């Protein structure tokens, strides 16, 4: 099992969701970026693992689920079986990262990508050691009822040129944003 990563798109007001939807209108090229970052593994014969909370799983548009080309694992204490075609269920990130060592997943998973929601991102941010955050900073406020946690710049550093990540400001539907990559050690 490879590198642990979060990926999020977040408004200037730190928002990531509202009533089970995104806060902003669809940004197709931003969705393409999510898809290419989470799907791409260069270890031959393996796939990345995408980890999401119960509510994020049900919220993602159903005709995209499970996320193709990726192993889909849902975190819940409530569910007793993986919901709707997800491959795996665990109670927590720690349990998920354990399962990754068991025979069924051991020679199957390259990178891990945490894809939401808020309590899952908090768990990952609280997880000791290396974590890379791929943050799309949407440069205006949108009304949100769920939020991404603070990024501690004493722990994370921006990585200003990242291969396969556009540096310049992007725009779709009049809404500007920037793809950013952060990394922590500790
Ligand atoms: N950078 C980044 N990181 C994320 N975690 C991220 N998550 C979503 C969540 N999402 C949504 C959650 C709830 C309602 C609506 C959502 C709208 C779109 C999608 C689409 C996803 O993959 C399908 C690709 C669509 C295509 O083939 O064109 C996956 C998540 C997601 C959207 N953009 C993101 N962008």
């Amino acid at each position: 099992v490879g590198s642990l990563n979060c990926i999020v798109a977040v408004s200037q007001n730190m928002g990531i969701g509202k009533n089970g939807d995104l806060p902003w209108p669809p940004l197709r090229n931003e969705f393409r970026y999510f898809q290419r970052m989470t799907t791409t593994s260069s270890v031959e014969g393996k796939q990345n693992l995408v980890i999401m909370g119960k509510k994020t799983w049900f919220s993602i548009p159903e005709k995209n689920r499970p996320l193709k080309g990726r192993i889909n694992l849902v975190l819940s204490r409530e569910l007793k079986e993986p919901p709707q075609g997800a491959h795996f269920l665990s109670r927590s990130l720690d349990d998920a990262l354990k399962l990754t060592e068991q025979p069924e997943l051991a020679n199957k998973v390259d990178m891990v990508w945490i894809v939401g929601g808020s309590s899952v991102y908090k768990e990952a941010m609280n997880h000791p050691g290396h974590l890379k955050l791929f943050v799309t900073r949407i440069m205006q406020d949108f009304e949100s009822d769920t939020f991404f946690p603070e990024i501690d710049l004493e722990k994370y550093k921006l990585l200003p040129e990242y291969p396969g990540v556009l540096s310049d400001v992007q725009e779709e539907k009049g809404i500007k944003y920037k793809f950013e990559v952060y990394e922590k050690n500790d």
